[PDB]
């Protein structure tokens, strides 16, 4: 069928339009799923290895497509593109070696034998956001496969041509390896029907949901009694302390703000900087803000592309203007085209609107402010996902980090730092539980605990 | 200091006291106090956790007699196995000590970075223990807690409170004694629907810990909200005797399985399943032990088996027993009840029998007669998942049963009853989320810190 | 270098099919010279690059898959069939060690105050000696772990099989120019193993030995190699128990691949078979008579199933270890043959005391006991020796006291001691080794622990 | 042969005999190995219960004996009361850490199709424990608590300078023996010349592991002589102390007043060299020399002393001779270079690089400076035959981070001295400073072997 418009965010064109299924197809595809929970139960390990190293394989054939893709559907710089390609090979990979290696445990008794043993939750419900729809897909599809259990899979409406194009990728490594291709399911459409759906049926045994925090917040009151993981996102604060090599800081945080137009969940929210030097960061930081190319993602000297749609470039646009009105002072940008929105940087407060909205935009506020001040600015939100500091100072960095209120701190890079095999998420109204592939297997499984009781 | 909630002894029936009753007005308030104390605990040493938790397993050593004597009085517990889960509290108390010291992190390889984990508070624990074994199970959620530096509101059950109250004035000492502020731990008594509820839905509660009824669980799914959440509830745990099992030992392991604190155990055997080959001599092995169990009076220290928790609850079994009779059931012995004191019940039933689906928390005891090919299937029937077992000698079918049974805990050669106190302990389906045991308790009340550093 | 000094000779044929360089200890220490001028290249060399090297030599092994599984079969004798698996497994050697290079993980230790962590070091040059049977795969065992660590390496082959080595030190070449590592970071030392193996045992800058091969030479290196890191995997009489409950069918199926694989020429072979008395005759007609059709020839056909032995000598030595246990009163129940260095199958029905039972044969010459059960752990104890040992039984409880009173570093139950999974932490006791192989268990101690304090 | 009178054990402060204890034979030393050969099976299968009640009941005598404990190693070891006091509080800790860890080490199941792959300790065998004489009763615990853990055997040498902490704790190690039925054969003390006795044990064929602290030589020659066994070594070094130009001075000073003269300069980890960058290095000497003047140097029994004897009249006179040969060098005496007996003053010189002392382990409280720059103080902290621990001081980030990659050595101690272990932290050195690593987890491990169980399923 051809029943949902997908958009390119750089010209307005529809690339094409795909199906939108209903909410009685998705209870008809969760009811496919789970006859086949006792095939993936019972799948070899060999066989999840070779599937999963398979897909890893295809990805790679299809590298400049699928990031080609990337470019049109989700408006993502092709250089990026390429970039969220090879992590997603990655990640499929690192799956595959933990089907084989992760380890359970024995502990001790006298005259018992007591082991654990990891078995699958059964289906685990994936929901997936628009902004690496490929590799942030491939973070909850890989340890979902090495852990054995059935998926069933929605992607954003706002980008899911990526997550067809794997979707068909996984039915081909299913094919190669016998394997009935009901494991696995895309389903398209509505995210308040279909990824609803997902969320309230009770066959579905675990949500893992990548997404806006209002929608997190409201998957906990709505999922009932299944495992949840939840990766949401903040306003993450990135300290610049008095010491900071200022050339690295503004080299790290011009990255930390604009890649993907800061449409990543740990983007650059704020930007606290001692007084001190707040006059010769920010003017550095703007004038290498001011040279980034802004343009269509296709070409390779593009830095900067669209947002995602001319609604939420819209919305931004009014969260500017109303932070303006508050007594923000606009230093560059503030100007858009559509749905392309310039490099934005403004001077504001700690009461300043932007530092507690999440605008997943490039627009950024710079707070100048005495140290003694910064934990409490940084601490102050109801996010608590990535937050960084720059300095040299071995006691402060400690200190902050032992203090900063959040799942991840970086220490002279900025809050945009993921490394994909490192355990990633956040506390507060940021998430629940990790991810990267040994973390998110360990939330896709279930403990067993056998005991051979000894004569 | 109010007297507002009758305290009963299960053997008498007498009200042993009266203790307060929190409003949810009264449990708002304390929840609101407790989150005052979030950055003390938050920056508490580990020396001084490590001397709270020690100090507090001291002090239960110190009046091991008394708290044991109280669990017999208020739980119902024989005095010989009330001893048993006093010396249990102990243990958890000191190894979450060992714990605070010896949890590990770890490092990530990365090129031109270092990148590490730290856990770190949670931040108020919601702790909700049960009646059945109040002082460990507290010790379970109380000891882990401390040791991750979370602020605790715990409510214990109605049912058999005074333990609690007594290993709070224990708590209170410890925190006395190393200049940590009382609030930091608080215990509110009251309704489980007024009180627990409270802790359940409050937004200042960041994690629910709760053991209990797996109908009680259900719902606090539905109603916690944003917060992180682990369940541990019971079951219908099927016992499985195979032909070639030894049926002396699998008698005896199953006499204790089944009538240990007179079957009010999360992991109690809910059913035998045994083979059609040796089901006559099984059958009669096992009726004729139960038939010489001590019951009586918990205080004695002869007794075996001591009453239910409540006369309403032995009232509620003595129908469940009633309508498994109607159902075709056969009354092996027992099937009697003196007040809330209910006799060792054994019944021969088929698998739609109400018993093979009802967890009757009480020692009664259905047994099916059945082929092997059928037992798999009989034994994952339920909505249930908690812990099953097998008797055998037979190195196949033990991995067979043991990869095929969906359940948290799967036993060889000993009841669903077993759980080493160091293992990670708890149930698939609806019996549970998350797994206890200190170290694994521990896991779950802290959240993880990933740091980067990044080097020139 | 481009000396023809030393004769390679085919196995079967007997001919020399080349010539390659025999290294002198001069040439030997100053190879070992040009390693330490590398260890702070290799010590530095990032994750992404190790990780890139390993992926390259697995994939040009699997690309010359064929190439390097002739050369297995015409150098090391072994059948063309077993010498694709090895091939295959030595790739999956390189790739383990490519994904250990980025996730192995080190530790944080609590601490008021102080961050404690640990970090993994190159042990700096490591001395890696390599046996004729696996030469490619035992090789990579070595290889692997060593590059993953940020060691130099100098290699000395045995010169039984050397070929296939010199191969891999070429495709290792290759894998460091393309990301621009001096080749001076691996060394492949040829010559005789007392002579240029010795000098790397014995040489002060060498940090560590990793040899696999004979107890007796192993005994040696602990005598002679001083202060360094020793890693040995050495041989032994594995024991391979059948009791009277077993699968016969599966029990002899499995006997005769442990028996006869690469003609008995492996370290963890079948070394002699305990069968109970009740079933000794079913057991040793079902295992004669699989015996009796097993292809005995070429190992380049596809057709054959047992190729020679790896030298003339050895096969001469065999024959008269064989008369010596006929002597002793052994009885002859099938092969005893030999042409050349082509020995065929050899079964003989002993007692414990023949010679047969202490003596680690490379050959497929398997001797049979005929015991009862309680006699077994004792037989199975009673060498010098403890790499594995196996038990076929569908008995719970003998397993499990088998499996723990057997004094082996491997016991395998219902398959023969000749298992070993590549990424299971596979060596010996008593005197058949020192530490543990297997990618991730090489690693460690391919690696010293540095305890890094930041005091807050 | 427990009543003889063979050997001296001399009070290191007052030079007096103490008391004569046993000395034993090789053919005695022999015999007790035999004897311990026997009880290789008891111990293997002590069960979990009674090896954490033994180690517990350990704890719990050494406890209620601390200040009796204390006072002898303030008599035997001269070893300040108060650092005497810490020495047996720690070994209780020790003790009760073997105990939870043998409730609680963890083995492994690895994946596997149609197989379950598990892993299982087991004892080595036979431990042979040679114990040093600076901290004679934790460094004891630190081998005899683990090798319980683990069911082994234990013949044991403590070192003969300092032996009777060591001759009480197998009185507590036989009263828990028999308080839990265990036959006293399992632990056997053997006193006697070290090179009798430590070496009958070193080489004897029944004895499965050598588990050896003290001096590098010695450690060397074990090495060449222990033959087919697994060898765990803790030895010394001569351990470099970076202070940076940006370090805390105050901090610093304080930091290496300890690292220098703790237990009189004789512990593993005492500072060897001061390295400290030229811009500093005069407001650093200074403050240094003035801190480490107004110590107390006297009786250990005395609770008011900071620094008791050397070990030794024989070992202070050749560290007087080795001060002698760094004068002569060069060397700049800053303060101290007196002894009175075994009495040695806090000494401290300023040298260059290549001076004696930058390559000696003297075990005293003789301090080397050496000011340098900032580059060269990572190819000096190297450059010697040694790798134990080191330390820096300092607040850059970036800076920590390089040294602490770059310095070769078991353990680098970041704004602290070199003489930081935590007890439960993995313990130990590279190049001639050790093989192996100590902290109770980590001994369990050296003492124990692997054993793989594959289930192989239809």
């Amino acid at each position: 069928r051809e029943d949902m418009d997908v958009i390119n965010p750089y010209s307005l064109e529809v690339i094409k339009k795909i199906p939108a299924l209903s909410r009685e197809e998705a209870k008809e595809a969760i009811d496919t799923a789970e006859k086949y929970k006792e095939v993936m139960k019972n799948l070899p390990i060999t066989k999840r290895y070779n599937i999963l190293m398979n897909i890893a394989k295809q990805i790679k054939e299809k590298k400049e497509e699928l990031a080609k893709i990337l470019a049109i559907d989700a408006g993502k710089p092709i250089k990026q593109a390429r970039v969220e390609v090879e992590r997603s090979i990655g990640t499929f990979k690192l799956a595959a070696f933990y089907v084989k290696e992760h380890r359970d445990e024995v502990i001790p008794s006298d005259d018992r034998l007591i082991f654990t043993r990891r078995e699958p939750v059964g289906i685990v419900g994936a929901i997936t956001p628009f902004n690496f729809p490929l590799n942030l897909s491939a973070h909850k599809i890989a340890p979902a496969i090495a852990t054995g259990n059935v998926i069933v899979h929605h992607p954003s409406s706002k980008a899911p041509l990526v997550c067809i194009e794997l979707a068909k990728i996984i039915e081909n490594a299913l094919k190669k390896y016998n394997v009935p291709l009901g494991v696995y399911n895309l389903l398209t459409g509505a995210g308040e029907v279909v990824g609803d759906e997902i969320v309230v049926n009770e066959k579905v045994n675990m949500i893992s949901f990548t997404g806006s925090s209002k929608v997190g917040e409201l998957i906990t009151k709505k999922a009932g009694f299944k495992k949840i993981a939840l990766e949401l996102g903040g306003v993450n604060p990135n300290i610049v302390l008095k010491d900071a090599d200022l050339n690295k800081a503004v080299n790290a945080l011009i990255k930390g703000s604009f890649i993907y137009a800061g449409q990543v969940c740990i983007s650059v929210g704020m930007i606290l900087v001692d007084e001190s030097i707040a006059d010769k960061f920010i003017e550095m930081f703007v004038n290498k803000a001011k040279v980034l190319n802004v343009g269509n993602p296709l070409d390779e000297k593009t830095d900067v592309g669209p947002l995602i749609s001319v609604e939420h470039a819209e919305w931004v646009e009014k969260v500017v203007e109303k932070a303006i009105d508050e007594g923000g002072k606009l230093l560059l940008g503030g100007k858009r085209d559509k749905a392309l929105f310039y490099p934005t940087i403004l001077e504001v407060d700690r009461d300043n609107i932007l530092c507690k909205t999440e605008t997943f935009a490039p627009v950024i506020p710079i707070i100048r402010t005495n140290e003694e001040e910064m934990i409490d600015i940084a601490n102050s939100t109801e996010y608590g996902l990535h937050s960084a500091i720059f300095t040299n100072d071995i006691n402060k960095s400690l200190k902050f980090a032992e203090n900063l209120e959040f799942g991840g701190v970086v220490i002279n890079d900025s809050s945009l730092f993921r490394q994909d095999n490192m355990p990633f998420g956040g506390v507060k109204k940021s998430g629940l539980g990790r991810e990267g592939v040994k973390y998110a297997m360990e939330e896709m499984s279930n403990i067993k605990t056998i005991i051979i009781s000894k004569a």
